[PDB]
């Protein structure tokens, strides 16, 4: 069901905030080859989650769920947010900025921990 890949995007979507936090981790630790090991898999995760996501918002669509389309709108919208920040983020680590890595990090957290009620109420809509 279309409930169910929302639910399976959003372990895949839990799986990346685990990774962002112990790369976090490894950052603030000067332990800058598990960063990029983490940096890749974190790019894989977000990739995987983009394609779930998108998915379910064209099953939305052709169910005709008006508003869980509207809301699946909005929440790819401010993933791509999310993303771009993210990809600004791995240029900083490759150049060596970790002045501009560390203000994309906080930028990321705070664009997901604001998605979040709107990710749980694309659970309840679809
Ligand atoms: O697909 C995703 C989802 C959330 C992500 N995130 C949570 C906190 N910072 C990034 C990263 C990647
Ligand atoms: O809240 C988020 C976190 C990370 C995101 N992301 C990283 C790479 N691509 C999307 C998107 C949205």
């Amino acid at each position: 069901s279309v409930k169910s890949e929302y639910a399976e995007a959003a372990a895949v979507g839990q799986e990346a905030v685990a990774v962002f936090n112990t790369m976090k981790a490894a950052f603030q630790n000067g332990d800058k080859e598990a960063v990029a090991q983490y940096l890749a898999r974190l790019a894989s995760l977000y990739t995987r989650h983009e394609e779930l996501l998108n998915r379910i918002l064209e099953k939305a669509r052709r169910e005709g769920n008006k508003e869980a389309v509207t809301l699946m709108n909005e929440f790819t919208a401010t993933f791509q947010t999310g993303k771009s920040i993210f990809n600004a983020m791995v240029a900083a680590f490759k150049n060596g900025d970790d002045d501009s890595f560390e203000s994309y990090l906080q930028a990321l957290e705070k664009v997901t921990a604001k998605g979040e009620t709107l990710a749980d109420q694309i659970a309840k809509a679809l």
